[PDB]
């Protein structure tokens, strides 16, 4: 045939170490571009993002040279990529503890060497998240590439010419703002440095599971505790009511502890609103103690008037506060 | 032997890189049929189908071609994919890190070049499922099949001429509908065009598991909420049942927590009903209050009952609207 | 030395890949016997079976062929199976990914050509549970063998000649009943047959943990939802127990679909119990209730008496219902 | 170089499957002796125990025969396993999928073929728990090595000469008592008979962490359950406390069902305990309720006396049949 | 080119067997210097360390060799592993079944001799960790490598001569001090002795979620029974809310077994204080049953002042024993 005949003529000795370039001192200009065609997940427990996608990488090679017009045209050729030269870009943070692949055996090429291997994979990468507006949080992560075992002086990793990737992937769980990719000099040492690739992916939750799972029982049981100082204190339930208030918080604590992350910086909002109604509790407990041990004259009802009132303010003071993050 | 050089003479020089045809233009007429025999789980947390089946192959080839009556018979020959061409349609939205197979490693072969590599897979597919009627769903999921390296200009992924797999798998858990499958002309990007097969799989549920775990006891706790109004508020104890409708509830919430995932679109029906009786028993414990505090002329006689009359004909109004779904 | 001789002089061109047959419309009659050693799990939840156990294969070589009398006896000669031909007899319903071998690289081999390839593996298959009996159930399950990739026109799985394994692999959480295995030819179409070797393990559960976490606490929380009428209904504590026990029946509802299956047809008996007892403090409450509000003549006295009587014999013959089972 | 150059000479038809014998009918006499450095985990949920260790191999070899004094001494060459004949030793009851190594990539020689390759691995074996003295068990724990393949007409499995291993592995969490290795002649048909060698190590648990979690709350809500009597029946609190400490009994039972694995022989003592403590308090809640049903002559002072007493007695005797464990 | 045949005429004959030394007796000095650039997570629940980093590998190699000066520059090539010789170092306490690799598949070379492998890797490791102070601990973990198989006569496992490494890796959920690395000479035996490089990562928690979790709740719930000796004997609450109390300890105490570890050696100060409160609970309502008792001269008001005032003292020396952690 004729594609076997090219085959055999361009693979004659085509090492898979060697440097697809002419000069040494030269580099080859290896491209990229990266994007995210389904977000799978982002597990705050171990600060890992599970995106799938596709990475595009183009290269020139000085070593695949040939001519289609005594080659009856034939410009599309498929090689594997265990035949030939390959970049080591990978991602920096990698969760996984080897860097898979799918569909990555095999690299289209062109006659003037213009190759366009695009993996695709399920890249897990890491990215700090910011729980102080959890869960109506904007955490952005970040998706990095380069090349860890050699640098500039062997390859420039450089960004796409046409970098029309301004898309959104809308999701049912994420909406999924895309940042323009840009390129930054790592430097290893002080005398050598790296090439590297930054995209960016802003991730807006929409999701109504979290507020449905806590936001609702919680400004809930914050509704029955404002409730908590009118019944009298001779009603035998006040401090009933008040222990039964401690079980609920405590049950709510232990739902968000195994829903909330362990790796955390700053206390998110709701956990702190939790904990706030919760101490909402131990207080008017000890209110409802002070007025049944003096009630057995009867000022209590304007004590507990006036805590009433207080809580009002303080409660909804609280609750816009943390209702201004949505 | 007879297999033994028939292998000899027919992969004398035959490379698993190029492509099997003889003009570069034309294409291979690659067909295709994906069946599933036993789905094993649809788990709604990271939205992932797994279903085992089998995969048919089926495309014509240039090289291998061989005449039985010189060599003695023997029209059936079993070759192992390691060894031949092989197309690279694979699973576009795999669950998995890499794209396992079962005994995908021996396909057969004809005179007449027409190989029908049958590989068997558990297929792990991405599903996008409305779980307003969950449980009583009808969750669809989609498997989708093409080739991500070369395209429609290399084969020509097609359906199979004959197409009888109008099948129903019913198992103990799913009633499977298969969906005659399509094919879809796949936009790499304007100038380049790629090929793809979708098949559907309709899924109903038909488990007694979700509906006994979850609408059994929040129906019931609605029904013990409904008789509240009736406890007296002097009894000391209507406060004490609304606090404990209020932990039961909160145990509920946590159940479906744990179970209905977090990766959620609208809010399914069980999760409306288990907060609508929350707020039942916040708003009941409101009136009960306030009840009591009056309590110490009493007209809670009739402002009970029509409370009572009013949350009978909303709560059979709300389980009657559950109920259309079923 | 000699084995290095044999191996020189008997492996020549012994391809991995062709069929050892002399006549080609002959088969190889290769034989099966499958046998469990040590059970590991029965997971409900996705329905699967882990079981350790060797898979005997035995079948005739034409090519591999040579005399001891010349050759200074020598009738053990071991193979890895990397370089000689091998059966793809597999299990159908495997749950793993990949279908993984235990220490199955290396063969052994006799003159006249009897390779007895005796691979160990942790095989994980699938099982239908008639968990109506649960936990007092004899899920039965199978393990299947054969060739998806040829037929029985490539070879003739059959049983061995002898098949003494009437053996019992008593455990402590399982006891099993080995069933004779049996063949079966499959049918993949019309024009084509298949082959197919299934056998049994029977499956009686023996373990007291499942009869301790859910029959002990669901009876006793009977018993005492049995005697809730008793307590007067002026008490102010009938109201109170009620709901004990409706806080202690959701509780045990929680712990017991943390553990009971998903995946389920019919509901088990004891998750039929649980929700009687969940209807029973429900019913009772409601009498409780209706009492109180009566109390403010008194023949409730009759009312409770007569209703303890009717719930006495209910609640006592489906306990021995539930008991006919054990 | 040199060592080059013995590897040139003495890997010339090396083959890795012959037997490294001179004549056919003698064996090769495998040394072995397991050695364990630190246990990971025991695991009864699925009977697993996960050791790391290293397995010391040592055979005679017949092909590797070379002297020193022509060859400038270099008495040590390390040769990876892939270019030299292993034995086929592997764990019994091997839990993984399979039989994974550490740095078994290399193994050292001597002239008199002396190899002594030592792989690192981390052992996951089956072993049985008595779980009757749980938490304060000593469940002794067997790893079993030999050959499956090959049987003692091959090689001869035997114990190193200088077995010096009486050595104590105490963690912080298990103590680890070591056992001498044993040889046992394994039968796997009456014809042919095979060898393999037995570790036994024996595990204490001396870690605290079981007893604060269930010995401490289960003996505190007995030792709340044998105050119950004294409360008086028309202090409403009586039934109330009794229902309280069903939820407490409840909530116990669910996390050390929780933690007490499910593939179970005998109950453990702490279940028992459990079990106990929850029937005590559903007769003590029988008698508080047949108390104030007579409480509407009052002789019930005498009768929660002696009951007191009786389940004083009963709990004390039962407690330090617990104790005598410890 | 000139990299192709620098190449081919540096890898005529190099096996990646042969020890790269030119006198048998002398050894290769390879050096190391490990880097943490990211620890993800430490699980005390197995006592694994999951850390991202870098080790640099460098040594010495005789037989590769070039002058630059004739071959025209080329100061720098990029050589994968597996075409030339390699370390054994390894991690001694891995976690992994596997010792895995992240772009451990390329390393540079220099013109003399002066191989610069750097593997990227996810180090698990295995470390002590003294959960007294839990959680406001400073567990250091220890990551030890050296090489099982050959010993100081094959290398001299040494340190990097430049050993500014003196870098604070803090991340958001863990302080990280580095400690400079040291050598140790660790003894297989008594006649042979082998090398080992050590170093130590110091590990501060400064999460929030751990205390907020577990102190606030814990502090409060010994708060709220702080205030159980007011309450009067007659109110019929104290006991109601004991046994509230009792029930929101071990709702606690069942969420703090969740977290802590199964593998502990002394109490955790978290859990010891939650035991205290245990303590608290069931001695106050003994007194509380003991004061209801004797009610029906009313000597209590003392009593339970006094209780009050030791219990608050020795509450409160506990509490600031525990804070003088932090
Ligand atoms: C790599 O490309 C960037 C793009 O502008 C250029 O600035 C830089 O000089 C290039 N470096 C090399 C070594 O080619
Ligand atoms: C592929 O097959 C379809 C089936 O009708 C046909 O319409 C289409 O033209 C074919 N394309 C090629 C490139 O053969
Ligand atoms: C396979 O063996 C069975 C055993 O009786 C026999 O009935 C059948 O004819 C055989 N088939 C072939 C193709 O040898
Ligand atoms: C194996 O060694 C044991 C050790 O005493 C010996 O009794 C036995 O005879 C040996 N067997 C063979 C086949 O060498
Ligand atoms: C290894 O290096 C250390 C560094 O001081 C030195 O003390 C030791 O003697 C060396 N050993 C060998 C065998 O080279």
């Amino acid at each position: 045939a004729d594609e076997k005949r090219l085959l055999k003529c361009i693979l004659h000795d085509y090492d898979t170490a060697i440097r697809p370039v002419q000069n040494v001192s030269d580099v080859v200009n290896v491209a990229l571009e990266v994007t995210v065609v389904k977000v799978i997940d982002l597990d705050e427990k171990e600060h890992v993002l599970t995106t799938n996608g596709w990475i595009y990488h183009e290269w020139n090679d000085f070593q695949l040279k040939w001519n289609p017009s005594d080659y009856s045209g034939l410009k599309k050729i498929r090689i594997p990529v265990d035949r030939i030269w390959t970049p080591d870009i990978v991602l920096f943070n990698n969760a996984d503890e080897s860097y898979r692949y799918v569909v990555d055996k095999l690299a289209v090429v062109y006659y003037t060497g213009k190759v366009m291997w695009v993996p695709h994979a399920r890249l897990r990468s890491f990215c700090v998240l910011d729980l102080s507006r959890f869960p109506f949080d904007s955490q952005m992560c970040t998706l990095v590439f380069g090349s860890w075992t050699h640098d500039v002086s062997s390859v420039n990793v450089t960004l796409r010419n046409q970098s029309k990737v301004q898309y959104m992937i809308d999701g049912k769980e994420w909406q999924v703002t895309s940042v323009q990719p840009k390129r930054y000099q790592w430097t290893y040492n002080s005398n050598e440095n790296y090439a590297g690739i930054i995209t960016g992916i802003k991730l807006k939750r929409t999701s109504i599971y979290y507020q449905y799972v806590f936001i609702m029982p919680t400004v809930l049981l914050a509704f029955l505790t404002l409730l908590m100082p009118f019944i009298p204190p001779l009603g035998k339930e006040r401090i009933t009511y008040g222990i039964g208030l401690v079980l609920g918080c405590t049950l709510l604590l232990m739902m968000l502890s195994d829903r909330m992350p362990t790796e955390l910086g700053n206390v998110p909002v709701v956990a702190a609103y939790l904990a706030y109604v919760f101490v909402m509790v131990a207080i008017n407990l000890l209110f409802a103690i002070m007025a049944i041990n003096m009630s057995m004259q009867q000022l209590t009802r304007v004590i507990d008037r006036l805590l009433f009132g207080s809580f009002l303010v303080l409660t909804v003071v609280i609750t816009i506060s943390m209702y201004a993050h949505y």
